[PDB]
RNA sequence: CAUGGUUGUCGUCAGCUCGUGUCGUGAGAUGUUGGGUUAAGUCCCGCAACGAGCGCAACCCUUAAGCUUAGUUGCCAUCA
């Protein structure tokens, strides 16, 4: 569970915005105020990364799976590697309009991926014309661009790490509508009372996403 | 102007929607818009939509170069 400070405030994470953009009531959050940023207050992260932790070490052991989420230039990569390195989803690109609420139909172009690269581990691109193959295997890249890192999920996923819960918020709606708790990490400027478990830290430093993101998939790793 | 069948027309114009999801108190919207391009809702990219049907194109004929199979009634190079 727990971090140490004094990594957490080498990685970046105390930082937050201009102090125009601000949310309210983030305000209990916040600890000073030095060129315009606002900057947090990390002993509040520190009992929060853990109540977030042992959260996540609870569920990885009852059988859950937990979809990691984060799609800002910073998030897509050190969320592919570390939900991967746990054996988790993800999702990198667009967060796919309505694969939740409407999963019953972005199922069946999960298992479309399927029905492709069965006909090319046999024969059948001879059979099909250049005019009817050319199609197949660019059919194929776009349902992995975005459906990749998912394709192994039948049933909703129990939990849900969000990255930005502002640039997600998508998302977050359609969580938030068939009851899945969220745990996220929110920057200043963002929203608590959508979100379950929020990790009061930064969110544009990639150190700081990944650092915060290292331990997630630790705590499902470990319990489990 | 009680019908069924057949037929012009706008017009070969690029349209006309549906499931399921979301938005809206509702009628409705979205998808179908947007940056681009195309004869073409034709294609890419983006995007609360994700897909699908009828159209569009192509599969059909007849035209413009050849190549094997064939030589009457067609053709007449090399000969009377």
């Amino acid at each position: 569970a727990v971090i140490s400070m004094k990594q957490l405030l080498e990685a970046g994470v105390h930082f937050g915005h201009q102090t125009r953009r601000w949310n309210p009531k983030m305000k209990k959050y916040i600890f000073t105020e030095r060129n315009g940023i606002y900057i947090i207050d990390l002993q509040k992260t520190v009992k929060k990364v853990d109540e977030a932790y042992n959260f996540l070490k609870q569920v990885s052991e009852d059988g859950g799976q937990v979809l990691f989420v984060g799609t800002k230039k910073q998030a897509q990569e050190s969320v592919k590697s570390e939900a991967e390195r746990a054996g988790q989803f993800y999702i990198n690109q667009r967060w796919l309009g309505g694969l939740l609420t409407n999963y019953k139909t972005i199922s069946k172009r999960i298992k479309r991926i399927s029905e492709i690269e069965k006909m090319e581990e046999d024969g059948l691109f001879e059979v099909l014309p250049k005019k009817e193959v050319v199609e197949l295997k660019k059919e194929y890249d776009r349902l992995i661009k975005f459906l990749g890192g998912i394709r192994d999920m039948k049933s909703m996923p129990q939990a849900l790490f969000v990255v930005d819960p502002r640039k997600e918020r998508n998302a977050i709606a359609e969580a938030r509508k068939l009851n899945i708790p969220i745990v996220g990490i929110v920057d200043t400027n963002c929203d608590p009372d959508e979100i379950d478990y929020v990790i009061p830290a930064n969110d544009d430093a990639i150190r700081a996403v990944k650092l915060l993101t290292a331990k997630m998939a630790d705590a499902i790793l470990e319990g489990q």
